[PDB]
């Protein structure tokens, strides 16, 4: 039984280009690239994923951070919604442990590379509002009597 | 004082193409190889390898699962024995620390990728048990004097 | 705000030539060259940079291994000291988590890679200690805004 996570590198993962390097750390584990897009984020769609912090006094630059090109994903694999959370690290990079992307690549939480979905309901609500359900490709992995149990 | 230890990839490295990297990581402590042979496991040497294991409900589908070309490896160093488990991780990928084998590689405890013996007295029998004395090589690592205290 | 951290790539990181691995590890996190010299150790230099653990018995074969090729480093960012010391790993490898520099590449804590300043004393002590102050170097990240937050 497989679940699918939304995963975006923010404008620094695209700036540093680092965007294969983050790729390749999910590819790694056989998780299924189902859907990916560059985009430009703006304001009115950053609202709308950041609505939990809607009025709190770091918003606006949060979104001004993120005002910029990103890599929408959304990858398929057991657990890989918990899973890719633990991989990212913890939210602050320098709480995060060794081998997580934050901690292997940032310092600080205004610039954590990359964004995962905290829960099963986050993951439909964020691939909903970055993804048109054309964009969601189904096929399956040649390895996978390698990869699944 | 060195010891050695058993360390075998299963089908699934072999299948993934992950050979190199595996040894790779072993190589990087400056753990010396010792042994090493590909084979293709049988049932009657993996009953043998899961010996403790004799009975129990999960073993003919771990038989199954093995059943396909190995690397059959002794890597020798400090430690090496629970050094190696370390590096390992957890027999279920989902639970291995960031930066071990199975959680940058895997999904699923049935596909975890590698072997290593659990003990010193498991390493015995598991390299006697796929090695003949002659397989094991001897010869000091150049760099010996900057990897030993 | 960000810090500075004295950090030494010890003469088994020269012999075994994994200095360009070191220095990608930190450049990884964006942080920052700010100074940087290949010396050979002399005793006389490293009574004083040891000079916490005057009159232990450990301490004559410590600065022997000691005596040899060198990398001295400073690098700048956020929380580096600490941070710093996290990438290292504990002082003995088969203690540090996987991920870190001494599991990663190392057996025993006479042989371990790197020495990092283990707080804000020691780090201002030992950068003065190694760098004359015309060797540090002063220039801005042109990715800073992706870096800092
Ligand atoms: N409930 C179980 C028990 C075991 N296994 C499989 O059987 C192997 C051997 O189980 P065990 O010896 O308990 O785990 P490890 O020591 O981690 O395995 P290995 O000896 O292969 O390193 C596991 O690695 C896993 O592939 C499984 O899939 N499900
Ligand atoms: N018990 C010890 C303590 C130190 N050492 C060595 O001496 C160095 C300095 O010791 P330390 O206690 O200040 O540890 P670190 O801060 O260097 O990690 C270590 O990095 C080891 O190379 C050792 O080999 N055994
Ligand atoms: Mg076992
Ligand atoms: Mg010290």
């Amino acid at each position: 039984h497989v679940e699918q996570t939304y995963l975006m590198i923010k404008p620094d993962g695209i700036q540093r280009q680092v965007v294969g390097e983050i790729i390749s750390r999910f590819e790694k584990r056989g998780y299924r690239i189902a859907a990916m897009k560059l985009t430009i984020a703006t304001p009115a769609i950053l609202e709308e994923h950041y609505a939990e912090h809607k009025g709190k006094p770091f918003l606006p630059g949060l979104i001004e951070k993120m005002t910029g090109p990103v890599l929408c994903m959304v990858f398929e694999g057991v657990d890989v919604i918990a899973q890719a959370r633990k991989m990212m690290g913890s939210t602050r990079p320098g709480e995060a442990a060794p081998g997580t992307i934050r901690a292997d690549f940032c310092q600080q939480a205004g610039r954590n590379l990359i964004h995962g979905s905290d829960s099963a309901e986050s993951a439909k609500r964020e691939i909903s509002l970055w993804f048109k359900p054309e964009e969601i490709q189904s096929y399956k992995l040649a390895l996978s009597d390698y990869i699944f149990e």
